[PDB]
Formats: C-alpha cells, sequence, structure tokens
C-alpha cells in the first residue's frame, strides 16, 4: 500500500535537489503546506522564492531568505504568496510583524482586487484605495525608521 | 497618420500621469517605429503602473531619462506587455544582469502559461530556466562574500 503523499515528499525531494523548481511546485500544488515535513516546507518554499518575479529593489526589500534554520511561518507566507492566496499571507505577515511583508503582501492583494470580477466599480475603488492607504502608511514608518537610523 | 494623432492623445494622458491611459491609447501600435519620446512615455508609463511600491515606482522611473538608451525603454515596453521572451533576449544583448534575471523570472511565467506548448516540452523549457536562475542566485551569494583570504 496507497502513499501518495510519501511518495511525493520524495519526488520532490529529488526535483528540489536539481533545482527543479517549477517541478517541486507541481508535485506539491494538491498539498496542503501546513501539514508539510519542515524539510518538505523548505523545499517548496524556496522554491516559490526562487521563481518569485521580483525586481532588485524589491529583493532589497523583502525578507525572501529561506534556510533551514527559518522559521516555520515565513515559509508559510512565500508559499501563499507563491499559491496566490495573498489573504492568507497577509495575514501571515501582520502575525509576524515583517513590515514590508506585509506591504508586499497588500501589493499582490492589491492585484486580486483589480482582477476580482464579483465585485462593482465603486465597491472596487474604495478598496484599492484603502489599500493604498494602508501601503503608505508603512511606507512612510520604513522612510522614518531609515532617518532615524541615519542620525 | 491615427498614429500621430494617438502619438499626441498618448502625450496629452502622459503629461496629466494618466499612465494606464497612455497604455491602452498606444496598445495596438509597435514600440521598435515609435518615436523616442512616445517610448519614453510607453516605458514610463508601464513602469509606474507595475506592481511595486510607490518609491519602487520612483526608483525604476527616475532611472529612465530621455538621454536613456532606446533599449531600456524597450525592454520595460516589452515586461510591461508581457513579451518576456522579447525582454529577456534584449536584455542579454543590453548584458546588465538585474534586466537578465527579471527578464528570465517573467519569461518563465509566459512559459507556465504558453498554450501552444506540449506538456513536455514546456517542463524541458521551465527546468532550464530554474536551472539558470539557480545559477545567477549562486552568483549572487558569491559576490555578496568571496570570503578571501
Ligand atoms: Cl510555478
Ligand atoms: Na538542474
Ligand atoms: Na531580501
Ligand atoms: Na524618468
Amino acid at each position: 500500500t496507497a502513499q501518495p503523499k510519501q511518495e511525493a515528499y520524495i519526488q520532490s525531494t529529488e526535483l528540489f535537489l536539481q533545482n527543479k523548481y517549477s517541478d517541486v511546485i507541481t508535485t506539491l500544488e494538491d498539498y496542503a503546506p501546513e501539514d508539510m515535513p519542515y524539510v518538505i516546507q523548505y523545499e517548496l518554499a524556496s522554491s516559490y522564492v526562487m521563481t518569485e518575479s521580483l525586481t532588485e529593489e524589491q529583493r532589497q526589500t523583502v525578507s525572501n531568505n529561506i534556510t533551514l534554520k527559518t522559521d516555520e511561518q515565513y515559509m508559510l507566507y512565500w508559499i501563499y504568496i507563491g499559491r496566490s492566496q495573498s489573504e492568507e499571507a497577509l495575514e501571515l505577515a501582520r502575525t509576524i510583524e515583517d513590515r514590508d511583508l506585509i506591504v508586499y503582501a497588500l501589493l499582490k492583494y492589491r492585484e486580486q482586487i483589480k482582477g476580482d470580477t464579483d465585485l462593482s466599480g465603486d465597491e472596487k475603488q474604495k478598496k484599492l484605495d484603502e489599500i493604498d492607504q494602508e501601503i503608505k502608511e508603512y511606507e512612510r514608518e520604513r522612510k522614518e525608521s531609515e532617518a532615524q537610523l541615519e542620525e
């Protein structure tokens, strides 16, 4: 006997050890990240983070380093970002209290609002505006932090 | 000739910061044939509507000036238009590491969603891009601290 999970873990390990990020991702796509062994969370999260379209600036800004010392929450954050579950990544970021991760998740959430088809134009616009205001607030906080550190 | 009027309307929109309106005004036209200043308008408009903080948008677009080479403007227009293959080829021609890496990542996504490619061809392409990305990442880490000596 059926142990499809057991097998996918071995399979993702084989692909990861070869840097086959995309293939790791599709191997694991039907599986809940919260129940994965820590090494498998590591493989998946690394795979998502390695393939996230970040500019050099974004890259400098966000906590996108993943190691076998990195806390589970950071791995879950990047896995949800990777799966386009920005709502889930947003509330993780807030729990973590990582400013730039909240901002990054707010940006992905903005896109999802922009594309949402169930929302009317007015509810749409209101929400984008709420988001941009929150982003600007955090951006203001980052700037003031950097100002104090240069004093 | 409606082309000329599009350039004029895109200018009218650009000067009001109506970046997304600039983009739609020019959507049908080829970027290579556009006058330098319109390439600037379009490139800037794509950058100003990317998913980035305001500060990040400023940082990229403040680097795009009317003394900037046409190539950097074409790069951003391709990115903005999801012509990531084209952005990548240009990026390698420019020989700027950062633009190659960003374009690879966006190209990866183009492949990921390409309907014409078969199941197996898609995967082999992604496998290749994935390995290249690891290679750039390994070089990134090595530059950060060479640990000599
Ligand atoms: Cl993917
Ligand atoms: Na490989
Ligand atoms: Na970083
Ligand atoms: Na500029």
